[PDB]
């Protein structure tokens, strides 16, 4: 009767006549804070912010039509490239807004670029444009999509495989994602949740070509809260146990993600560079590079301070912006994010989800019937 295309192409609202969102995956608070459930004081406060919650929800429910088609899509043969602009173009089409316009794109749309990271590379790689590389049958491929609507960024990722020698590996990871998970509520001590993460993740191996490898966790990759058109707030949640004693709080989103390796467990920075965000606390600086300062009004009207790539400039007709957008990297004001890597030969994977600590409830607002 009324669905969604293939690929997504229907205004998400279009499917939502009455304007509200589902909610994702809702739990009670355990123990002394079970009464927050019931609490009228506590459902009034919820209440107060419904507006957030379902502009949260719209981008949840844009992030699963996408991914849908993405798990149905992605495989072996597909460029990187065309599964980017895939993604891209559906978000965009979903939330009703081509990003094009300044201050479109800061409306509702991709809430930081595609992560596409293959093999040992876990985080932070993305297509720049004129890339050829084509998935292959023996690929362990991340995909890492964020969907924001007015500024609330749903962070939600999953690994995809075509050997089923990599599957020990990726049920590893999706289990120890959803103990995280499954700790996180009003006051968690978000160290405490790292232990849990690593006890669930390290119960796994994996025989890849005859030998047999620990799932290692990567230590030194983190879950974080996220902010209004920030990814990363000032809470981190490590996936190894830390003696960090943040707790966490009413009124906190966070990205639970969990990382694991048949390698070192540990990623270093490596090979070319696509993601990068301006930073609100950027210092003051005389640019003289003439490239410098128009491509920062261009960054601030079109990004603001969520993360964009190389190819979310290439489509505003950006062609001469490389010396300016590493001069602006060199003087503090935008951040580069390189693909992050785990040794030669290692496997890595990701699960990752979008919760929100409400004054009520815990809502695992990613969730899906997927992961
Ligand atoms: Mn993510
Ligand atoms: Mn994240």
């Amino acid at each position: 009767p009324t669905q969604q295309s293939d690929p997504p192409r229907v205004l998400i609202s279009h499917l939502f006549p009455d304007g509200k969102y589902p909610a994702g995956e809702e739990v009670e608070y355990v123990n002394e804070n079970r009464y927050r459930t019931t609490s009228e004081e506590k459902r009034y406060l919820d209440n107060m912010q419904s507006e957030f919650l379902n502009d949260y929800r719209q981008a949840a429910e844009v992030h699963r039509q996408v991914r849908k088609w993405a798990q149905g899509f992605v495989k072996p043969g597909k460029s990187l490239i065309e599964i980017s602009e895939g993604i891209e173009d559906s978000v965009r089409a979903l939330v009703g807004h081509p990003g094009l316009e300044e201050g479109d794109a800061l409306k509702a749309g991709m809430g930081f670029p595609v992560g596409l990271s293959i093999n040992h590379c876990a985080a932070h790689y993305n297509p720049n444009s004129g890339n050829k590389i084509v998935l292959q049958q023996d690929d362990v491929i991340k995909i890492d999509i964020g969907v924001h609507v007015n500024g609330r960024i749903v962070d939600s990722a999953f690994t995809m495989a075509w050997n089923d020698q990599f599957n020990p590996l990726l049920e590893a990871v999706r289990a120890a994602t959803n103990a995280g998970i499954r700790e996180a509520g009003i006051d968690a001590r978000v160290g405490e949740i790292g232990g849990v993460i690593q006890e669930v993740m390290e119960s796994y191996e994996v025989e890849i070509n005859g030998k047999t490898y620990p799932v290692k966790p990567i230590r030194n990759l983190n879950g974080h809260n996220i902010l209004p058109y920030s990814i990363h707030g000032t809470k981190s949640v490590p996936i190894v146990k830390t003696h960090d004693q943040t707790k966490m709080e009413e009124g906190d989103v966070f990205a639970i993600e969990t990382f694991g390796s048949t390698g070192k467990g540990y990623v270093i920075e490596s090979g070319e560079v696509s993601h990068y965000a301006l930073r609100g606390d950027a210092p003051k600086v005389d640019l003289r590079l003439s490239s410098a300062k128009s491509l920062l009004n261009v960054i601030k009207r079109h990004f603001g301070t969520l993360p964009f790539c190389r190819r979310f400039l290439d489509r505003l007709g950006q062609e001469k912006y490389l010396l300016g957008l590493n001069n602006l990297v060199s003087n503090g004001i935008v951040e580069d994010y390189p693909p992050l890597v785990d040794e030669k030969g290692s496997y890595t994977a990701q699960f990752e989800h979008t919760i929100l600590i409400r004054p009520t409830v815990k809502e695992v607002i990613s969730r899906g019937d997927d992961y």
